[PDB]
């Protein structure tokens, strides 16, 4: 399946490895003659594993922030009280 978000509620934060995809994904389209989308898919997945846990250590905190500007928002999306 995939994760992804309706109109009304908003949109899930990034995971230290997409974030990684979406900053490399500028790369691997001005490096290869148009790339299809599951071969970019195939490369990220797998430079992601070769990073170094201190190298996605930037990497993940970056979507710590991201949480805690969406939780906000997903809560009073839904009437608690």
């Amino acid at each position: 399946g995939s994760s992804g978000s309706s109109g009304n509620a908003p949109k899930r934060p990034p995971s230290g490895f997409f974030l990684f995809c979406s900053e490399f994904r500028p790369k691997i389209k001005s490096t290869n003659p148009g790339i299809s989308i599951g071969d970019v898919a195939k490369k990220l997945g797998e430079m992601w594993n070769n990073l170094n846990d201190s190298e996605k250590q930037p990497y993940i905190t970056k979507a710590a922030k991201l949480k805690e500007k969406y939780e906000k928002d997903v809560a009073d999306y839904k009437s608690k009280g």
